[PDB]
């Protein structure tokens, strides 16, 4: 039975690098020492983003603006991504297609969040497909209240990377976190269940193969799952106010649609 | 140790009969059936006749049970090894921010499908009743009883409950904790029971133990839920009695 599961893991990784381009492994190597070919472009103040924008997408307002609209553009490519790699789990593809839509619908963000913290460090977080730098204090300091936007994304991603994970733990994580039977309006919970259930005895072993010496990383990692569902319900709130205050900017209909009714 | 743990899980559960009288496995007898059945409160005429406006006196009872629940807790916090050792201020805000939790998950030990055993097991209130309150009280409680239908198919008994509420008050990431290492120290040592505990006493189920702690977020989830809606009733809402309640 551990070889299917570590077949199981081997399989999921496989998928991981093919379905997204900017792994936590690389995402690492930027951040920290590769710095003669890898190294980013820091955009660190409203001048700074200009000078740099050669290679990213009454000054404040323009500035808060071009940001939004390049989170988005991003966002619809992370979802994207997801949905790929979503097809790639064994037995996704079988279900229900509504529940498919379902999984991905409540699913997604929170693998967005989880993903994201790998391209974030303390000071900031990788734009542009690792190419750019935005810092965390310029973020905090945009228009309000577009400056409330990542704070909370940075306050996970600083605790969730203290659990020192590797793409290999990843990729089965999100599997886990995209197989949810607890999703509001699924229609055959048990064909789900059954599926998660094996990705999560998949990531015990994993993790207890990677992570010998780290006593209950499955107990930890599971408990992680309260803290990106509260990123998403502070986040909904937060669009809601800019979509009053701001009737001038739109949302992609992909994105769109996710919120619709999200809890 | 292999060994420690079913000491410590042992352990638990000798001290979680001593400090909450009214078990699952005695609530469990009561609500499907075993004689001296407990007084229904289904309706305006029952509820008037069982205490041998109303919205109001009712989401209150609740509060006062919450209370007593609260000192049930505690008294049963100190008895997690470990625990009384911790910095003071910590199992004060451990406390603080865990009995919430804690009480729904008990709740759902006196609940099913169609109520809630209220006082000792000595009442039982209907779904129904209570979902047909005014215009604020009417939605109360309807939240928890979806958790606890929920909750309560993992079929889990009181000897699995005690040490997952232990695990839930040494939550490490309480807000305003001054020493979270052996907060955590000690809930691996009571995930390494509890993991153990759900193998042995529910060897088919799979993965109870992962399923348990996802549990923990549909319960922060009900409880943020909750506190926004005690917002609500006070600003629509004794001196002494306010202080004895204020949370
Ligand atoms: C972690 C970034 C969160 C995020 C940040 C910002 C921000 O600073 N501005 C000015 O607008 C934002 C939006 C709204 C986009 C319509 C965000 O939320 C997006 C969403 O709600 O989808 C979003 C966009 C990109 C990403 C990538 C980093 C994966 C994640 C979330």
């Amino acid at each position: 039975e551990s070889a299917d599961l570590r077949a199981l893991a081997k399989h999921l990784y496989d998928s991981y690098i093919k379905s997204f381009p900017l792994t936590k492994a690389k995402a690492r190597a930027i951040l920290t020492g590769k710095t003669t070919d890898k190294s980013p472009f820091v955009i660190y103040d409203m001048n700074s983003l200009m000078m740099g924008e050669d290679k990213i997408k009454e000054q404040s307002k323009e500035v808060a603006i071009r940001i939004f609209q390049g989170c988005q553009f991003r966002s619809v490519e992370a979802v994207q991504e997801i949905t790929e790699y979503a097809k790639s789990i064994p037995g996704f593809v079988n279900l229900d297609l509504n529940d498919q839509v379902t999984l991905l619908k409540y699913g997604v963000h929170e693998i967005i969040y989880t993903m994201l913290a790998s391209l974030m460090n303390k000071d900031g977080v990788l734009i542009s497909e690792g190419q750019g730098f935005m810092t965390r204090e310029f973020l905090k300091s945009l228009r309000k209240p577009f400056g409330d936007f990542m704070e909370p994304k940075f306050e996970f991603a600083v605790k969730f990377n203290a659990l020192e994970l590797d793409d290999s733990d990843l990729a089965i994580f999100i599997a886990v976190i995209i197989l949810s039977g607890d999703r509001p309006g699924l229609l055959n919970v048990k064909p789900i269940e059954d599926i998660q259930d094996n990705l999560l005895q998949a990531l015990e072993l994993q993790l207890k193969l990677n992570h010998p010496e780290s006593s209950q990383l499955f107990a930890k990692l599971l408990q992680k799952m309260t803290d990106l569902r509260q990123i998403v319900t502070e986040h909904v709130q937060l669009l809601q106010v800019i979509k009053k205050t701001e009737t001038d900017m739109s949302l992609h209909p992909l994105l769109q649609e996710i919120y619709k009714d999200l809890y």
